[PDB]
């Protein structure tokens, strides 16, 4: 029966005996290893098991068996854990003082209680060294502390100071202070007065805040005159139209009683300088404003919230310059998800009139232009932002970037890269042309962002950036500049080279069946053949359109050498090749080909590799025609394959030997009539 459980017991008694056995021994072999001196024995290292957490015991165990460098690394974690637990019992026992002090009614306090509670409250906080051990015992006692701290606030502090701030508030109103009706001559008020909101501003010092800035109730009383004219003038709800009214009231009322409260109630000697009144007067004053707005915003169209947002900002700045405050503005009126809001529904602006402005067809020989325009207009919009100085609303300065700029840029190097404005049916040649304006389109945008990164506003949200996450940016928009940079260089260069090469090989169709290059004898004003003629007016033209067009100087480039090497290459492998030539053609030949390659018009005297080569082919192919020298062409030679004669002889640098040789055998097996 009881039996059972006796039985039991027996068994747990035998269990927890082997338990704490070998968690004994366990023990005694961690005192050993974190014992790097060496001193330990069997006895000592039982003592400190025995009164080893207490810091009296380690000091007894130090008045025998020395000073141990074990038993310090016991003792400094012995004292920071004796204080610790100290700490949450005065605490307690603090919590406890609150919970009945919050029932003694607030008249029955002064400034000197209110003072005792904060000191011994500071006092208890000073017990407990601050110590960095990962969430130790910690945690808990930081909870508490922080919940004491909160009760403090509360039921002491925050009680006290609206109780005692309405009763000033009340003597405000009926010496009318703020208005000409005010007995200035009394002196006796003015003591009254400023003694008044002194013993309320020390009050409002005495808030503890809260670990991981405070509400001065004085200044809440001296603004409320002004609160309860402009609670009652501004009944009706906050208009756009209205925000202006607010400020209106707002300088008058301040340039009129902007200093008299200054001389009022300045205290220097208690840390009411004339400085402080002048700003934080205006900054409580600015509260039941920054109220009325607060309220009609979220009550309120999304349209308008774009809108008061600016005109918050806008009349702000206005306030900055008008009284040289250097406070809070109404700025601080908007939320934090207030703000969210803003952007998401400024990005979604973003995003509607790209679309308005590249949406159809028509829209694109203006995209660049109107695209630009847009990103103007946006910007001259988020001018008064970014203008703000404190960094909270960073965050939303870095998102206005990658999502509005950054998003909408590469959107339009998108837009470029797959559109069509050409009708369902269409020339090779109108799609060349809308290649090329893509690329003139890109680099327009192009330069506007890269002007863009010049605005010192974005060189400072980079620098940020950089410095936040240690890393080194030359700009926000390098990733999106690299985007534009690749699309000009490789996809659409190139895609304008093929395209020029496609036009151009379908032109060079009869071109390619000559067969003149071994009869004629040119008999002297030289023409380019016949057949050629429409290949270089299509070519004259092409280019001609490509030189009008405002691209980069170096893709320019790119795309007229390209195309030299491909004309080359033909007139090599399609031409030079497959038929036999004389004298009077192989001239035709290099007419013929200067006469097409020259509308490149690639800088003069510009070595062009490919191009040299074909003169230097073209040479060593006249040898049938150079008595002096027509000794390089007998059989052993050419197959010798050792060419440095004939290269120094016609200053051969480009053509490479294995060529040179086909070169003469194309001669001595008869192609060369």
């Amino acid at each position: 029966d009881d039996l059972l459980n006796i039985n039991d017991r027996i068994k747990q008694v035998q269990n927890e005996r082997n338990e704490l056995a070998s968690k004994l021994q366990n023990l005694k072999q961690s005192l050993a290893s974190n014992d790097t001196e060496v001193a330990l024995s069997e006895v000592i290292a039982q003592d400190i098991i025995e009164v080893g957490a207490s810091v009296e015991g380690l000091e007894q165990l130090r008045a025998k068996y020395g000073d141990l460098q074990i038993l310090n690394k016991l003792e400094k974690v012995a004292v920071q854990q004796t204080q610790m637990q100290a700490g949450v019992d005065k605490l307690d026992s603090f919590e406890r003082q609150l919970d009945e002090l919050a029932e003694q009614p607030p008249d029955q306090f002064t400034l000197d209680d209110v003072k005792a509670l904060h000191s011994k409250l500071t006092s208890v906080f000073a017990t407990v060294p601050q110590i960095n051990n990962i969430d130790s015992q910690y945690a808990a006692y930081n909870k508490l502390k922080s919940k004491v701290t909160g009760k403090y606030n509360d039921v002491i502090i925050q009680r006290l100071a609206t109780n005692w701030s309405n009763t000033f508030d009340q003597k405000l109103l009926e010496a009318q202070w703020d208005t000409q009706k005010f007995a200035s001559t009394s002196v006796g008020l003015v003591k009254c007065l400023r003694e008044n909101s002194t013993k309320l501003y020390q009050l409002s010092l005495l808030y503890l805040p809260l670990e991981e800035e405070p509400v001065l109730w004085n200044f809440k009383s001296l603004a409320n005159n002004f609160n309860v004219r402009f609670t009652y003038h501004f009944h009706a709800t906050s208009s756009s139209s209205k925000i202006e009214t607010y400020f209106q009231f707002l300088n008058d009322y301040l340039a009129e009683n902007l200093y008299k409260c200054i001389n009022i109630f300045h205290d220097d000697c208690n840390g009411l300088t004339k400085p402080v009144i002048h700003e934080q007067f205006i900054n409580y004053v600015l509260q039941p404003i920054r109220d009325k707005v607060r309220s009609t915003l979220f009550q309120n169209d999304l349209k308008t919230l774009i809108v008061l947002i600016s005109q918050i900002l806008a009349t702000d700045k206005n306030l900055l310059n008008s009284f040289h405050y250097h406070g809070l503005g109404l700025v601080s009126l908007i939320s934090d998800e207030v703000w969210e809001k803003w952007i998401n529904y400024e990005v979604e602006m973003a995003n509607r009139q790209f679309i308005n402005i590249t949406k159809n067809p028509e829209d694109f020989p203006k995209s660049s232009q109107n695209f630009v325009k847009l990103i103007n207009k946006i910007y001259d919009y988020l001018e008064p932002f970014y203008d703000l100085d404190f960094d909270l609303l960073v965050r939303y300065k870095l998102m206005t970037c990658s999502l509005i700029f950054m998003n909408l840029t590469s959107s339009y190097l998108d837009y470029i890269l797959t559109v069509d404005s050409l009708n369902e049916t269409r020339t090779k040649e109108q799609e060349l042309y809308q290649t090329m304006a893509k690329l003139q389109h890109v680099n327009f945008v192009y330069r506007k962002i890269k002007s863009l990164s010049s605005n010192f506003i974005f060189i400072q949200l980079t620098d940020i950036v950089n410095s936040t996450e240690s890393k080194k940016y030359n700009s926000l928009f390098q990733n999106v500049e690299n985007d534009y940079e690749k699309a000009m260089s490789t996809d659409m260069q190139n895609s304008i080279v093929h395209r020029i090469q496609k036009l151009l090989k379908e032109t060079l169709r009869n071109y390619f069946k000559i067969s003149t290059w071994s009869t004629l004898e040119m008999s002297p004003s030289s023409v380019p053949s016949a057949e050629l003629v429409n290949s270089i007016n299509v070519l004259r033209r092409l280019i001609n359109k490509l030189d009008s067009m405002d691209i980069p100087l170096a893709i320019s480039l790119k795309v007229k050498n390209e195309l030299l090497n491909v004309i080359v290459n033909y007139f090599t492998e399609s031409i030079l090749k497959l038929n036999k030539f004389n004298q009077n053609g192989l001239n035709q030949f290099l007419h013929d080909f200067k006469s097409l390659s020259s509308i490149l018009s690639l800088p003069s005297h510009a070595t062009n590799y490919k191009c040299m080569s074909l003169h230097e082919l073209v040479k060593i192919l006249k040898l049938k025609y150079d008595p002096n020298n027509q000794q390089f062409l007998n059989p052993e030679y050419i197959k010798t394959g050792n060419f440095t004669s004939l290269k120094e002889a016609y200053s051969i640098k480009y053509l490479k030997d294995t060529k040179i040789q086909d070169a003469l055998y194309r001669i001595i097996y008869g192609n060369i009539l």
